[PDB]
């Protein structure tokens, strides 16, 4: 019943691998669907052809921000920002899907996937998915990260989209 969606992954361009991640709309059900439907472009913005700007080994890949490309933009499907739906879930360790913001009630379209169990996250960002396949490919993003988060190559969702 949970949507499946997936990134295929690039690196300068060239193709690295595809990441699919398991979406709780079960549980977060309008979290879930804005990075849905992020994900499939269908309300005319979304993913597809954005970069992860901040990546740091041991702790988490950013991505999200498709209009400014650095951490300081993008926007939900319901406006610049939503609410902190639940803190149902929690940051458990490596593959666990988030939400970034700037404070509560700021969600937007950024995101983490985070490669440590992160706990002093919890209760502050909305866990809402988690990779479900090609985590091996996470891990191989995060080696073109840095301890600042500056990326040592571009690494862009060349394509995104649901398989189910």
């Amino acid at each position: 019943v949970n949507p499946t969606v997936f990134f295929d992954i690039a690196v300068d361009g060239e193709p690295l691998g595809r990441v699919s991640f398991e979406l709780f709309a079960d549980k977060v059900p309008k979290t879930a669907e804005n990075f849905r439907a992020l994900s499939t472009g269908e309300k005319g913005f979304g993913y597809k052809g954005s970069c992860f700007h901040r990546i740091i080994p041991g702790f988490m890949c950013q991505g999200g921000d498709f209009t400014r490309h650095n951490g300081t933009g993008g926007k939900s499907i319901y406006g610049e920002k939503f609410e902190d739906e639940n803190f149902i879930l929690k940051h458990t360790g490596p593959g666990i899907l988030s939400m970034a913001n700037a404070g509560p009630n700021t969600n937007g379209s950024q995101f983490f996937i985070c490669t440590a169990k992160t706990e002093w996250l919890d209760g502050k960002h909305v866990v809402f998915g988690k990779v479900k396949e090609g985590m091996n490919i996470v891990e191989a993003m995060e080696r073109f990260g840095s301890r600042n988060g500056k990326t040592s190559k571009k690494i862009t969702i060349a394509d995104c989209g649901q398989l189910e």
